[PDB]
């Protein structure tokens, strides 16, 4: 259970209990579904100790989704990206996942969210083992969604909030029901967006494709590999991509927080390239790993030590 | 403010203490938005005696609601229809409204969201007329919004659901922000779908006009309304609707639960017909009150006596 | 050339000379093509009078353009109507075509559109058959467009409006240029819409379909004929049309105040039915030539003598 | 009253008095608006002569607007540069604003174009007070459109047409009439295409981003813009831009001919960066004013003494 | 094997030996899709004799799908009729089903078809249930496919065309490999068109629901059950339907000539209503098996003897 | 006739007589559309020998088509371009077109292609220019088709797949039947996508544009094109292209296996720039006939001598 555990979660403002972190069920963005969040990681890193990976831009991304849905956070990136750190510290956390998150309270339950608090929290708890090159170089099953991806003038895509989760559960259920690792969404024209956690990329004639920032998140960890794959000489193109450009593919694979580069080997059935981890995924997966184990140079100042 | 109340809430099987209702911050729901409500009125009828409006109905859409999300209710239709007759009635309420939700627990927190607990609350409140007093008798000013209303493929528009909702807040505080009362929405293809949280209505040429059940909920006022009109020999013509159609036509009104019917003597600053609540609204506006209020001799059965 | 005329214009307020109607070359509507304007005609009826066909349904849809622009038109409806009246009886014809219009007037040339007068002018000559004496009787050729019909939320399709018909020029030139005799427009989603200055109809196993009132203008003709055939004993539905649906239906026709009711014998060089005027295309012809000759005594209120 | 003046217009081939520039009512594209224009500026330059900024590219789009349209223009682009010199020479202006506009004339009034005459004429007007860097150091208010920006294969948005701005109108008088400075539209997929009248660009980390060159017009301001970027050394993204794309951004401002280099400080009510305006926007503000007051050594051709 | 067997197949004016049935590889509908064909059922009457059902109707919409094509078939509907009849007759079968195929020939390879020859055959052969036998009784489980159903535009939908089946497959092929009975397609907009071989229907409040004559072939079942049901009293209603309107109605089934009619008691894993073949369905689907075993009085114009 | 020949064709894993290569009627391509193709050129090159032009990409993608479709090719890539250069050397030709198809057998005719035989078959025959010979000189009359270009989500464009032909065959048979050379396609957004059976191309101010590969097919003679262009130090620019784009370009043409590199010179009745073959088209077309030719020492490796 997430909800009863010992530790700490930092709650508007201070530091309070775990299991103290508590609502009331009226409360608006339980009801209305408009709240955002952030997902980060922290690694233990080659000498020995914890660092928050692009703890910056995960804060301003976390600001920015508030600033689209015009929702006033009380607290500033300073204080919330300080608040993190003392997460992950005052839980005694190494390799851990954050979890911010601001919502609307429970003052009104109209659908006009004004006049309503708005809550910050943010909770952390350990990662799962370490996986690495090693422990991703077998790529994963895909199927494309029957479910479509967000439009972009209903949805506020570049907003990372509650409510979008909804399309992203039913197409990741549609998938895993049927024996699958993971869904992919085309957009409403019928052109591969994302998965329903993850930005997706492709791999052709030794060069990297990725879906155009159009109905997906601008992804961190898409942003990051984008980066590493031009510094490592990899020409990279947006464009709009079909599903049968992926059935076609030499690599793909997915990027993401968790996921952080997760090598797709099948769509559909259809094998991807030989149906094993591509070269190119290769390069990027240990340019990445490099970085987020701070064994990197030129990316010291991506990683926040706690 | 909705939580620090006197009074019960039904939660997962029995009645507890208003303030009592609560949930940690690490729910399901809060994150990732997948949960379902209603919007139910319990009036007070001309014996002096009250009554829920449409129990069923209400009670079966939300199953239904839940059904479509493949969420598990643990608990049936005529447990559900009890337990919003004990909150009314436990209450002491003579009138009010009822908020049946139900979502996914704290268990655990991905988006693979299995093995969480799926809950269930029953809240009930006095609760004024949605729109204004002064808007039922004289009509409101409505604004088209520039956001735009949900794709049938990617939200799944018969459920009741929380995460949709966030639409419906950007459209509604786009409107009020400017001064109107409340927002009109386009569908992807531009047509007239319904209002942030209201069924719409046009009157021309002594026939009521809605948009087909296509984009928009189905509403049970809506149903009400239609049901009523076809008793009273008015045609009822279901069509996609232009916004320029409603510019020109004679009379336009929302309904809802929270909004009963309510009628619009303005939309985007064109003065709807004579701008004031045209007598094909005010018949529909009157047979609607007087079966909610319990007297009319056709639709007792509509009407749950506490 | 229909400058260089005899006769009387009637413009803000009066009766002029033909050729004083004149405007300066930066009047805003010339720049910016918002304007609005109708097609009226008037008939030699039996009994050896002239009667404009439909002159208060013309005029409200006139004023109701102009209302959907926001355009404030310095005349009422009755004065309008009598306006119109005044033009045929002292240009002394005996049948013709109205054209009554409404522009922005020359005080001011930015998009701004305040400040400018609303100017409104009459004329009226003597117009045959819009698409031949022959294609009356004997139907035309088709040609369906490569230019699609406007978008209900770019253009507001209920209004007649100047800068709507760059797109029926379009549509028009296209087919005549290919020796056509008009054009058929498919709206954004590929469904037929309507001509380029027409409304659409096809005949299938005694039914009468036409596209269902969404992309296309509320046509009066198309109303008369719809009606026409109700009383006729004749099922009309509405419905999305396919170009391929036309191709394997049994009769086709187009409806307009200046095409009056036009045979389609062929689209696309696919032979509509047996390739003439079908059955209930000339019941329905003979029905409306009826009504407008005052031969019909059930739709005299149809008919304004001048 | 742009009418009522002392002056010059260029008209069929020669100057007459401005008073004298007069058409008749039942002309072509005052009634279906089909009709080509183009906004020129002149500026006061450096050495206190007067110079057309790129006459050659607005001559060359006012011909190629008609040629899309097939209009058969009675004048070359070496004949229409040198009249435009001659309305601003005779009219005795310096900084001012020249609009040629050419139209379908009187001959017939059907939808047909065929056979009227292809008029040109050429206005000039007086600009107001010089505002440059210092005048412009305010963003404006934007307000996302209700409105749909036009549809590429319903109009031909390459071409500057009469007919396009009835869209423009309603947008631009929707934000206007609630107080904000000018819309933004989206097109029919819900992208950011440009203003009402003037192309669109956002800053985001250090780079230029503007919509691809797609539902917009082919702006020769956005074109200078561009230019001056790349010359700068700033990198030039065009894309699929989402509305809460510009929420988020850093910088915006919109290009057109009258508007020059607009700043925008806010959309939708949510703040664009700081508020204020940005660095980039305010040099490339800086390298276009250098250029129109013909204080650049790189850009003299753009630039045609009177 | 279909090639290898005994028999007759009538091909191109007369009855040959079915293993003589050949045509050569650089056949020009086998490269480029465009071909024409129906599916016609014989049945075992009850009165030990043999009928075809709907014979004229069925060779209707074939020389109509060819005419939707421009391919003139060197045969009329009373010779292809005679043609079908004879097949069954010579081939000896009390039951069967009749696959005519009309495909253009072997002349010519290039994309502009002119100067082959338009072929026609006529073979058949017992076919069970299409869905299988026990899926008739219980009720079959479809998938929604992630492939779209065919464009209006792109495809000529009311053709049941050779080329249009790449997608059928593909979308059955994706329901079959994951341990589904069928696919169920939705169209462009994301709502629900039909089955890949199959036209669909719902059940609600005791009336029947299917989706409009829009993106989905006019079939002939489909035709024969709307009539049935109107016959018996059933409410037909033809509307745009919501995937998520099928999960919560309260029976559903898919119709077609080998398919029948066909409950289906799962989609998407959601049980649609008891699970099992509802009231309406089962008395649909008795009154169509009565009226093609020659039980049906009504009906028998809809049965050819042999 | 095609069938009709002497010579020898590959079918199945030998070489038979031309006129052996036959299939039964109840094939399940013939039927359904399910195969695949590509088109080849041999070239006698200047040396006085014979060379396929790029065999391995073309031979790489046909078994990418197939693999599209799951369909099981029982021969891997060696044993099928050995093949084909044996096709061309039995046949003793010196110059020719090759077709190979990949089709589905006659097994069984449901539409479940499980399971039938997947047949190949290989042949070859002279075949002249396309367009025409004067047509390659001067350029030729295109036509803008009213039948829109595939859905990227209906149909897999990548692949070249027999079934998508018919949409090909109705846009170009529209075209010539009106007197032009050949249609081009828009997309379901109404930009320009590409020719019924060529990749298009325009030149603007010394660039070369081209649409992105989203709806048309990845050409490899549009790859060929694109490489000599960047080598000859032209800019290549991919993006969304209007039809009025084209009409304002100063070149465009047409690339394709069979059509090679054709001028157009007028689209809609517009002419393109001068109305000849443009000075850019003249040079990559000089460019692309020297690498066929082998006169270019570059690109020898895309030549394989038989």
């Amino acid at each position: 259970s997430m909800a009863d555990r010992d530790g700490k979660i930092w709650m508007d403002g201070k530091l309070i209990e775990w299991r103290d972190a508590k609502i009331h069920v009226l409360t608006h963005t339980l009801h209305y579904g408009m709240g955002v969040f952030e997902g980060v990681r922290a690694y233990k890193t080659a000498d020995g100790g914890t660092a928050i990976f692009r703890l910056k831009e995960h804060t301003k991304r976390l600001l920015n989704s508030a600033k689209i849905f015009q929702m006033d956070v009380p607290f500033d990136q300073e204080t919330l990206e300080a608040a993190q750190r003392d997460v992950v510290r005052e839980n005694k956390l190494e390799s851990c996942y954050l979890r911010p998150i601001i919502w609307i309270g429970s003052e009104k339950l109209g659908v006009s969210a004004k006049g309503n608090t708005i809550h910050v929290a943010i909770a952390a708890w350990p990662w799962g083992a370490y996986l690495g090159e090693e422990g991703l170089a077998k790529g994963i099953r895909v199927k494309t969604s029957s479910f479509t991806r967000h439009h972009v003038n209903v949805s506020m895509v570049r907003a990372k909030a509650s409510g979008w989760y909804v399309n992203s559960i039913l197409a990741n259920q549609e998938a895993t029901a049927d024996g699958y690792d993971e869904a992919l969404l085309l957009d409403v024209d019928g052109y591969v967006s994302e998965g329903s956690g993850e930005n997706f990329f492709l791999v052709n004639r030794g060069k990297l494709y990725t879906p155009d920032l159009a109905s997906c998140l601008d992804g961190i960890t898409r942003d990051t590999v984008i980066t590493l794959a031009k510094e490592a000489g990899i020409e990279v193109i947006e464009k709009r991509i079909t599903r049968d450009e992926v059935y076609t593919a030499d690599e793909a694979f997915f990027t993401g927080t968790a996921a952080e580069v997760t090598p797709i080997r099948e769509l559909d059935n259809r094998t991807i390239g030989g149906g094993a981890r591509g070269p190119i995924t290769e390069k990027l997966q240990s340019a990445f790993f490099d970085v987020v184990n701070g064994k990197s140079a030129k990316h010291a100042d991506w990683l926040t030590k706690i």
